[PDB]
This record gives C-alpha cells, structure tokens and sequence, in this order.
C-alpha cells in the first residue's frame, strides 16, 4: 500500500511524519519497534520538553473522544506521563479512525527536550504496549487497510536522505540478494534467535541468544558478559568514554557474523565502526534491557543499515536481505 522516505538525525534518530485529528495536526514521530506505544506531545502538558515540542491540542479536532485513563510510561527510561484518547491517525496515506492515542501530560529525561521528534510511534506486540493502549500497526490489521500485514525498514548511513518505511508492501529497490526469514521466538518486542556468534568465520559466544531488532536502539548491544572478548577483538579500548580504536587498523579489522536460521550474515567493520574524522568509534555497546531468558542482543540501527528489514506479522517473522 504506501512508503515513505523519512528523516535521520546523525545515523542515530530515524523520525518521521503522522497526522492526527480532523483537520490534521502534523507531527515528527520515532518509529519504533522496541515498543508498542504511540504517544504524542499534548497541550496538557507544560514541562519543559513538552514546551519546545509541537503540542496535540484535542479541542481543535473534531473527532476526538477523551478517556480518563492515564499512563505512566517509563520505556527503558524515557519515563513519562500521559491520559489516553481516540482520534483518526493518518500514516505513509490516508488512513486510522479510532486510534487510540496517549497525549503527554509531563515528559522529561534529559533527552524529551532536544530529541528531534514530538512523539513515539510504536511497532512492537500488543503485550508491550504500556496501560494496554492498541499499537497503531494492529489496528491497520484488523481494519484490514493493508495488502499485505507488513512493514519494512530501509536505514541511510552518514545522516544521508533515503530511509524509508514501506506499510503493507516491501520495496524491492532496496536490497540484494535474497531475504532471509527467521521467525518471531516471542511477541513481545520483534525478537529472533540467534544460532551462534563468528567472529572472521569463527565461533565467539551462543545455542541460545535471542535479538531484539530495535531502529529504537542506535547501537548493536551484546551480552553484559561477552562484550569484553568482542572489545578485545577489534582492539577497542575506553577513550569521553567511548571505546575507540586507531583508524588506519580498520580494513583489517574483524567480520563478525550471526548465525540465524542456518545463515550466517556478516557485520564489516565498516558498518559497527563510526569514522567521524580521524576518529573511529565502536558503536557496540553493553546489553542493558534484562532478559526474561538468557542474555540478549539488541540489533539496533548498526545491524538495520547493513540490513533491509521486513517485519511481518501474519507469519510472526522477521526478514533481512543486504541493503542496497
């Protein structure tokens, strides 16, 4: 059914537009698929966040319907307040009635103030969903509004334009090779299995990982436990505490692969090292979500440019093929 192109803040935050209300109130939203909510600033709030944010005034859409029910919704610190609401919620082309939707009522964290977007858009599970609030993508679902119950995710690198977010459809321009599917091993986040880590075409850490595949999360997190070996693979070591590593070392570096489903799909160097002038940082990081098995990957934005992702939710499974 549609795609858009949407923005990117530094290869760190990909935002971009929704519209809600009767006549429609545009707004910069995080899709994310590390949680399930959608929330958006409101004029009930007046933090300080909530001040430089483009507000969601309810009076001036004449198809909104309050609730009084209230949320508190830490994410993973974000940690906010909100009361939920129903209004029309237009994405990628026109079309939601009757989304529910949480309007902020007090929102800090020493990022709700300069992030870039008013809002999150969440698209996780239903379960994830904080106060049980209905994520957009399963409305669409049930309303029956898409070819094809699907969402796909191009990411561009250096802050380039290009990403894109596909609903309904997968854009064909935008990888090579071949999908490659993995099922969803809990609904819950979008989280796969992992088969085993290879580090240059050798073993190095799983038999038991689990990935959550987060564009929330700009990073590649590993096991609290084996980040260490992988640090002491590349040869990063702690620099404003970043681990960092010489660049003139780099095209010699490391592959790193996960083995998923049978397949073993590479990580360059090129892609888990930001090289932003004479300076190459690691962006690999610890993992911090706790994980309600045995310890977890987190596939942020550094796995996500490498690879095209398909999220698909009539066969719960999750598909990457190369980015082009």
């Amino acid at each position: 059914r549609v795609t858009e192109q949407m923005k990117n803040e530094a290869d760190t935050e990909y935002y971009g537009v929704i519209s809600i209300g009767t006549p429609p109130e545009s707004f910069k939203v995080i899709f994310d698929t590390g949680s399930s909510n959608l929330w958006v600033s409101s004029s009930h709030c007046s933090a300080q966040a909530c001040s430089n944010h483009n507000k969601f005034k309810p009076r001036q859409s004449s198809t909104y319907v309050e609730t009084g029910k209230t949320v508190d919704l830490t994410y993973g610190t974000g940690g906010m307040r909100g009361i939920l609401g129903q209004d029309t919620v237009s994405v990628g082309g026109g079309s939601d009635p009757n989304q529910e939707l949480g309007e902020s009522q007090t929102e800090p964290g020493p990022f709700q103030a300069a992030a870039p977007f008013d809002g999150i858009l969440g698209l996780a599970y239903p379960s994830i969903a904080a106060a049980g609030a209905v994520p957009v993508f399963d409305n669409m679902g049930s309303q029956s509004l898409v070819e094809k119950d699907l969402f796909s995710f191009y990411l561009s690198g250096g802050g380039a334009n290009g990403s894109e977010v596909m609903l309904g459809g997968v854009d064909n321009s935008h990888y090579t090779g071949s999908i490659h599917w993995i099922p969803v091993t809990a609904e819950k986040y979008w989280q796969v299995a992992l088969d085993g880590i290879t580090v240059n075409g050798q073993t190095a850490a799983c038999e038991g990982c689990q990935a959550i595949v987060d564009t929330g999360t700009s990073k590649i997190v590993a096991p609290v436990s084996a980040l260490a070996n992988i640090m002491k693979d590349i040869g990063a070591s702690e620099n404003q505490g970043e681990m960092m590593g010489n660049c003139a070392s780099v095209q010699s570096l490391p592959d790193i692969t996960f083995t998923i489903n049978g397949v073993k799909q590479p990580l360059p160097p090129s892609a888990y090292i930001e090289g932003d002038q004479a300076f190459c940082t690691s962006g690999l990081g610890s993992s911090g979500v706790p994980s309600n098995t045995s310890e977890l990957w987190i596939f942020g934005d550094v796995f996500l440019r490498n690879y095209y992702t398909i999220y698909d939710r009539t066969n719960n499974k999750v598909g990457f093929a190369p980015a082009a």
